[PDB]
This record gives C-alpha cells, structure tokens and sequence, in this order.
C-alpha cells in the first residue's frame, strides 16, 4: 500500500460517503423534510472532488535536506520527474512532477526558508490548508531552526494542521550509527523528545496535542553518497535510511485526513454533520413512536380479550343464578304438593309470607337477595374490566407525557403545521376515551316496587286471620264432605303454585337471553366495547405514518452503517 493508491482509494471512499449522503437526503425528502437543493449541492461536490490530486506541503529549510526527503519518498530523483525547485521567491509555489504513477502537487513557501508576510496571504494559507500531507523537514543535530517559532505556530495553531503534519528529523546519520539498530532507536527517541518540547513551546501546545504530534527520524541521503546511487541498492537503502517509517506514517495520515480535507474543501463537512444529526435524531424518536403504537395496538386486542373473558364470566354467574333459583322453586313446589289443609297456613307463613297486603313478601325478599347477589358479582366483573382498560390507557398517556411536546418534529411533515400530530394530539384521544369509560362505570340503584298478591276470599278462609295463632275450627271442617274438601284443597294449591311460580317465570325470561341478560345486569360491557371500538378507528392515522416511517428508516439505517 503506497501513497497514490491510498489517496485514490481515500478519494473514492469520500465520494461514496457522499453518495450515501445523497441517499440519506432522498429519504428525509420522503418524510417531508426540507432538502432545499442539498441533492444538487452534493452532486456538485462529488464532481469537484473527482478533479483533486494528492498535495504535499514541503516545509523546512533547504539546508536541512528537504529536497532529498521528498524525492526519496516519491521514489525518483528530482530530475527524472522533470521538475526543479527554486531556492528563493517571495511567493507560494507549486511543482507538478511528471513520469509518476499519478499526478500530485508539491506546494511550498520558499521565501521563509519580512518574507513572513506570506503567512498572512489568504492564498498561500488556502493551498496549505487544503493539502493532504505536510512535511516539516528539520535537522538531526539541532532540530528546528531558531527562527521558525512562528511558522510552526502558523501550521499547528493558526492553520490547525497538526493531525496532517509529519515532522521529519532528517540526517540521523550524523547523530548515530545507521548500523546499530538499538542505538538509533535510543538517539531517535531522545531527538523525538527534544523536538517535541520545542514545538510544544513554539505553538502553545497542550499535553494532549503533544501526544498527537507526528515525528519520524530519517536519513534521506545517508553517508552522503546520494540518491541516484542509493536507488541502485533499494533494499539496502530502506533499512538504513528508515524511509519506510516515513512512508508508513504518511500512509496513515492520508488514510484519515484525506476525506476531512476533501469534505471541508467542498463545504460538505457541514452538510453531512447536519444530515447525520437529523437521521440519528429521527430514528431515536421513531423508536419512541413505535413503542407507543405497538403498545396501543396490543392494548386494543387486550381490551377485546378482557371483554370476552368478562362476558364468559357473567354468563357463568347467570347460570349459577339460574341453577340456584331453579332449586328454590323445585324445593317450594315439593313442599307444597304433599300438604293437607291444616298444613297450609304454616306453609304460607314460613315459606311465602302472609300479611294484610297479601302473600309473597318472604319469597320475594329471598329471590331478591339472590338476584341482587348476581347483579353485584356481575357489576364487579364490569368494574374489573373498566379498571384494566383504564389502567392501560393511563400508561399510554404517561408514556406520551414523558416524550416532550416536540418529540416527533424530527419525523417530518405529518408532525408539523395545522394538521400536525403530536404526543398531545394522541394523548387527547386516549384521555377522552378514558373519560367516557370513567362515566360509564357505575354501581347503580334503580328502585323496583313490589305489590303482594291478595288471596281469594274463597282461599282466605283456610289460611286464617293474618298474624294470629290459627287452627281450623269445627264449624269450617264440617261444612264439606271429603270429596267437597279434597277438591277445595286442590284449588288452593293451584292458587299457591301460581303465586310461587310467577316471580321466577319473569326472571327466567331475562336470563334465558344474553341480549337481555347483559342489558339488565351488565350494560356497561357493551358500552365499553363501543368506546374501545371507536378508539381503534382513531388509531389509524398514526399506524399509516408509522409504517411509512419504518420502511423509510430501514433504508436510512442501511445508508448509515458505513458512516459508523
């Protein structure tokens, strides 16, 4: 991996990253977000970028052997790439060597190496800012000339190119043996430390910036023999010069710094930071929305289950109620059929009730207490149902309240403007459904008056005067013969049966049909079902939106993987 292939590669990566940016923009557009003309702006920056070529700013005094360092690194002696560098001109200058695998620009400011005016020229500042690599070449004996403080500051502080600058301590030969691997590294580390201290102090560097510094020790032209000669021995030279340490450092900077240079140069750094911000934000609040829409969708099914179970339970109670009332009636009837006329009054008193009003009060109260008990158990069922619906609605309200009123504005068009959807629009629909349910829910008291049944005069004479001790007189018993009396018994029993049966008949007709049964003992179950059914319908508009957005975010997440 060498310098022009790395660049060409980093160029392409940056172009790709911008095509993914374009893709990310199309999706925002799709969720009704701005764009203005960011799509065409991005295409333009891709085109501008295609032109660009590798650029190195070669900085340093010429006497520190800068020219050797760059030829060395490229691979070719200066004249073979038909270019020749001028020692003094008070301007910026650019060299575009030839016969190389690809093109590259070599920028420098020869005047500096009141020629210090070029540091404040927007032009020479732009050309060095927009370089991908900066070599500041210094001396091994006494690294960094005494006069250069403000140039180091210009590069590292003013222009802010520390991440892309390699200080190249050159001519290490005249400080150490190029043979003794372990001594070189000892002097190379001491010289790296020394220069580190002069730079930090020339440019106000912090301790952290100091660690970021790129320093490399090298011997471009070792012994003094020359490049033309040393290229003839390419693998001997590399071990001695340590030039590979420089190519490698340069390769890692390119790896990192080439895209930043290209993005900034075209103004796309800013475009891209904003787009990735809106997308990151957009999925973080789609996650919120999904949580709400999922929960709400699951509650709806949960509410219809509750209603089912509710209904199943009430049906079970209605049947138990019926079973209980049917025994009561069978029991009373089997007590009646064997009774002789003396037995009658005790029976009316003790089982039915016998008053001036008439007969039936005692039975009525006992039927009533059985009906009441069901009406209460069944009213409690409907109360447990209201409490679950009401609990879940409230936890949706509470989820949506913690989102913030602007939580969905990043999701674009449907959450902005006069028809906007928001946590508060959705909360409202929920709370009016919870309100309608808090008014349905109710124990009720409805008074149902009861009249007793008067006994026929004919049958009143076998019962006796109300509330008195009564046995049947001789005068009454010997007014009939047996067949005139056992018939008198039959029509009195006929009389009590009709009385006994009546109150059950009515209520069995109610329990025999679920429509009626429900309408009398548990109407709020149907009423709550209505409310739940309506709430379901009002939930469509977000479901429509959440779907579009999810399909959309799936694509965004894809486009965003490279950017992570």
């Amino acid at each position: 991996m060498e310098q022009f292939k790395q660049f060409s590669i980093e160029k392409q990566a940056a172009i790709n990253s911008l095509l993914q940016l374009r893709g990310m923009l199309e999706m925002l557009g799709e969720m009704g977000i701005n764009i203005s003309d960011d799509l065409q702006k991005v295409t333009s920056a891709i085109n501008a970028i295609e032109s660009d070529v590798l650029r190195i700013a070669l900085l340093g005094a010429f006497s520190d052997g800068k020219t050797s360092v760059i030829a060395a690194w490229l691979g070719k002696v200066m004249d073979d790439m038909n270019i020749s560098m001028d020692e003094s001109s008070d301007r910026l200058s650019i060299y575009k060597p030839e016969g190389l695998p690809d093109q590259c620009e070599i920028v420098d400011t020869p005047g500096l190496f009141d020629g210090r005016l070029v540091m404040y020229e927007d032009l020479t500042r732009r050309y060095i800012s927009e370089a991908h690599l900066i070599f500041y070449v210094v001396d091994a004996t006494n690294p960094l000339k005494e006069s250069h403080s403000d140039i180091v500051k210009w590069v590292l502080r003013d222009l802010n190119k520390l991440s892309s600058t390699i200080f190249v301590i050159n001519k290490m030969d005249e400080v150490t043996s190029l043979t003794d691997q372990a001594l070189f590294d000892e002097q190379a580390a001491i010289k790296k430390a020394n220069l580190k201290g002069k730079l930090q102090r020339a440019a106000d560097l912090t301790a952290q910036e100091c660690e970021q510094l790129n320093i490399v020790c090298v011997a471009s032209n070792p012994n003094g023999r020359g490049l033309t000669y040393w290229f003839t021995k390419p693998e001997h030279y590399e071990s001695r010069s340590r030039i590979n340490d420089l190519k490698n450092a340069a390769t890692e900077i390119l790896k990192t710094n080439v895209p930043e240079v290209l993005l900034v140069k075209t103004g796309m750094d800013v475009v891209k930071d904003i787009v990735i911000q809106r997308v990151t934000l957009a999925s973080r609040h789609l996650d919120e929305l999904n949580t709400f829409v999922e929960k709400n969708d699951e509650d709806m099914h949960r509410f219809s289950n509750d209603i089912k179970q509710s209904r199943i339970e009430v049906k079970r109670l209605a049947g138990e109620l019926f079973e209980e009332l049917n025994l009561m009636e069978k029991q009373l009837m089997s007590q009646l059929r064997p009774l002789d006329l003396d037995d009658i009054r005790p029976f009316m008193d003790d089982e039915l009730g016998y008053t001036e009003d008439g007969v039936g009060f005692k039975l009525h109260l006992r039927i009533k207490q059985s009906v009441d008990r069901f009406f209460e158990q069944s009213t409690a069922v409907s109360q447990r149902l209201s409490d679950d619906i009401t609990r879940q609605l409230s936890s949706s309200e509470s989820f949506l309240s913690g989102l913030g009123e602007g939580a969905f504005r990043s999701l674009g068009g449907a959450f902005k403007g006069v028809s906007k959807i928001s946590p508060a629009t959705l909360k409202t629909t929920i709370l009016a459904a919870r309100d309608t349910i808090g008014k349905l829910t109710g124990y009720v008291y409805k008074f149902k008056p009861w009249e007793a049944t008067k006994l026929a005069g004919s049958i009143a004479k076998w019962a006796g005067p109300v509330g008195a001790a009564f046995t049947i007189g001789s005068d009454l018993w010997d007014a009939y013969k047996a067949h005139e009396r056992e018939q008198e018994l039959k029509e009195v029993k006929a009389s009590l049966a009709k009385i006994i049966k009546e109150p059950f008949e009515d209520i069995y007709d109610v329990l025999s049909s679920d429509e009626k049964m429900f309408a009398f003992f548990a109407p709020q179950i149907q009423q709550m079902e209505q409310v739940v059914t309506e709430l379901a319908e009002k939930s469509q508009a977000i479901r429509d939106n959440r779907q579009k957005l999810s399909l959309i975010q799936t694509q965004l997440a894809q486009l965003m993987v490279p950017a992570t």
